């Protein structure tokens, strides 16, 4: 598309906004930028020629724009943007700008959880095939930074926020992994359903009806699931295989990923790669080489028959449910739950907490809430380190120590990554 002579305003000076700045500069267009923060750190990176307004949105600039490029996020709800729409001013996001300029097929992935694992893994399948692939979007580099005439395939992770502002995506294959929001619930689902519009192939979760396109399944749909679907899992005394269209394709022992959820992520990835035309042999190869992302049901230690699992990326009840459903534990599960639950209903976790082989170690702001799930088997401490010092002397060969806390880490940590890193350090110290 041609932006010459347009009055362009970018909202947001994070890396995504800066990518949009670079995008217009490269096309001879000097956009205006604004950010509600007083000193966003992107400031220091702007060219001198770019007019900037910070500390709030500038209504006059928005109302004078020919195009508003909105960084994705709660900012999309700001009443000044809504006023700009009412005046007929075009509003788009970086993903729309990208789709207009992309000169290679797009694989598009959204979902409440599993999206980064799946996006990365489809990336690795393309790399295994020798395909010049650009991987990013809502994870890694923002999408505009991936644009390159040499690119043969793009694999994008997309948020609901990004999809709200995207009208030009025609993915070669797209998925909603699952659906577990500023604009309300219907809006959240509706936004994800945008990903299927003009997608050649839709990869749906057989286990989550909300991932099905609006009007139902259609001829474009390929499913992945635990017990059934085009891509599913098959389990026979001691062994689990990925199964595709009726055929086992890989024993999971050949994969580095562990856990039912990552296996379904592997299936969804395979299905997207198969739909994108990637060769099957190299995509299987990638399944055997891919280590997994840190903090995503990641095995950080396995000594003396005890596996220590960092699932710190589980910051909500849906993520933890996904970690708990189909969990395989020979001996006792030692489950660490805690942090800032953000007023969540934890009860869905309770289904998974019966039997004689579960111990709970609860901590952080809402530790009390979490222990109340089954007080009989719960301890409560202030910190995860304290909880880990309680369980460590109790573990026995056969056990699993799982950090899947169902809460945000911000009461005690900088982010879920620091929480997982500390968990790994302590596991190594104690285990
Ligand atoms: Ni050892």
């Amino acid at each position: 598309a041609d932006y010459q002579g347009k009055n362009v305003v970018i909202i947001g000076l994070g890396l995504t906004g800066l990518s949009c700045v670079d995008f217009f500069l490269a096309r001879g267009v000097t956009p205006r930028v604004m950010d509600t923060r007083m000193t966003p750190p992107g400031l220091d990176k702007l060219p001198e020629a770019v007019e900037r307004h910070t500390g709030s949105l500038n209504d006059e600039w928005l109302m004078a724009a020919d195009l508003i490029v909105a960084s994705p996020g709660i900012a999309l709800a700001h009443p000044s943007l809504s006023a700009a729409a009412d005046a007929g001013i075009e509003i788009v996001g970086d993903i729309e700008l990208f789709c207009r300029e992309a000169q290679a097929p797009i694989v598009a992935i959204t979902g409440s959880n599993g999206k980064s694992t799946v996006t990365t893994l489809v990336g690795e399948m393309a790399k295994a095939a020798g395909v010049n692939v650009g991987v990013g979007g809502n994870i890694g580099l923002p999408a505009l930074m991936l644009l390159d005439d040499e690119c043969e395939l793009y694999v994008l992770e997309l948020s609901s926020f990004q999809l709200e502002t995207t009208s030009s995506l025609q993915a070669v294959a797209a998925t909603i992994l699952n659906v577990t929001y500023p604009f309300g619930l219907q809006q959240y689902r509706a936004a994800k359903l945008r990903i299927y519009e003009n997608a050649k192939v839709c990869v749906v979760n057989a286990d989550d009806a909300l991932t099905m396109p609006i009007r139902g399944a259609d001829e474009r749909c390929v499913s992945f699931g635990v017990n059934m679907g085009d891509y599913h899992l098959n389990h026979q005394q001691g062994e689990t295989w990925l199964r595709v269209k009726g055929e086992k394709v890989l024993n999971v022992k050949e994969m580095k990923l562990s856990g039912q959820h990552n296996y379904t992520n592997a299936l969804a990835a395979l299905a997207l790669a198969d739909a994108a035309g990637l060769p099957r042999a190299s995509s299987l190869k990638a399944l055997t080489t891919f280590t997994g992302l840190p903090h995503r049901f990641e095995v950080v230690l396995e000594h003396n028959g005890v596996r220590w699992i960092n699932d710190s990326k589980a910051t909500n009840v849906g993520s933890t449910e996904a970690a708990l459903n189909g969990l395989h534990v020979d001996g006792t599960l030692h489950l660490l739950l805690g942090g800032d639950g953000k007023s969540a209903d934890f009860s869905p976790l309770a289904r998974y907490l019966n039997g004689d082989n579960v111990r709970l170690y609860c901590f952080g702001r809402d530790g009390a809430q979490l222990a109340a799930l089954r007080p009989e088997v719960a301890e409560q401490t202030e910190t995860m380190e304290q909880a880990m010092r309680l369980l460590a002397p109790r573990v026995q060969p056969g056990d699993m120590v799982l950090l899947s806390p169902a809460c945000a880490s911000l009461d005690q940590f900088k982010n879920f990554e620091q929480r997982g890193n500390e968990f790994a350090r302590l596991a190594k110290e104690l285990g």
